[PDB]
């Protein structure tokens, strides 16, 4: 109650124009004041190139970055930084990868166990977005769904050293459905579609494994949205938007 409930998404923030069509972008949340190296990731699909810009200065005025290439390559759009390193799905697999930027070595891998991939519960936009890894206030996040929840939305806290799983939630809502969906403050926010019409019209609250239809538009300015992650240091929504990075504000409710 005090960490916060979502009341409100505000205008989008155009950062930058750049890239495909399809891709996501991050800062690291316990990345030091202020490190605010901007973290990007062009496509879905094979892909192994990270881009680390200087500062979102840097990123929104330049094309300078240092580039980082994946022994392993990802696939969709769910990587999320943290705490210096990169947590991403390997391509065509469940399995998910550790990548310390500090070492530019792989820590750990560990398989994601009953999750769905290649396509099977993509997020509705498709593109291998089966699993969407975030962090929020509380730490590290899992998003994806398995044949025993019936294609429907599975969410676990996942342990940031172990990649163990440490407690896991069953929703009712059917992942290839949602369009996108992110966490704040333990609770599950997923949006209607990746292109509408666009809002969030579903919260599931981890803490109390209850769910509840709620209704907090948000405006998708370039018509199709391929990823989308709450920061708890920003307070922002990140996302990819049709080849431009964008930010949103957002209102959090408070009881203390
Ligand atoms: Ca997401
Ligand atoms: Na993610």
């Amino acid at each position: 109650l005090a960490c916060g409930k979502l009341t409100g998404i505000s205008d989008p923030v155009t950062v930058k124009t750049s890239g495909s069509r399809f891709g996501s972008w991050m800062t690291d949340p316990l990345a030091p004041e202020g490190d605010n190296r901007v973290w990007y990731m062009d496509g879905y699909h094979n892909n192994r190139f990270v881009r680390e810009y200087k500062s979102m200065v840097d990123f929104m005025n330049t094309d300078n970055f240092t580039s980082h290439r994946l022994p392993h390559p990802w696939s969709g759009t769910g990587q999320v930084v943290y705490n210096g390193s990169i947590y991403f799905n390997k391509f065509q697999s469940h399995i998910i990868i550790r990548f310390d930027l500090k070492t530019e070595t792989i820590l750990k891998t560990r398989s994601l166990d009953y999750a769905g991939y290649n396509n099977m519960y993509h997020y509705a936009w498709g593109g291998h977005s089966d699993i969407d890894l975030m962090v929020d206030e509380s730490g590290l996040w899992a998003v994806y769904a398995t044949n025993q929840n019936a294609g429907n939305i599975v969410v676990s806290r996942l342990d940031p050293v172990s990649l163990q799983t440490l407690q896991t939630w069953n929703t009712s809502y059917p992942k290839r459905s949602a369009g996108e969906a992110f966490i704040i403050c333990g609770t599950l926010y997923v949006t209607n579609g990746y292109s509408g019409g666009t809002k969030v019209h579903y919260a599931y609250q981890t803490n109390a494994s209850t769910y509840e239809y709620i209704d907090i538009p948000f405006q998708n300015k370039y018509s199709h949205i391929s990823m989308l992650d709450y920061n708890p240091k920003d307070r922002a929504l990140y996302a990819w938007n049709n080849g431009h990075q964008i930010l949103y504000n957002v209102t959090l409710f408070h009881v203390i």
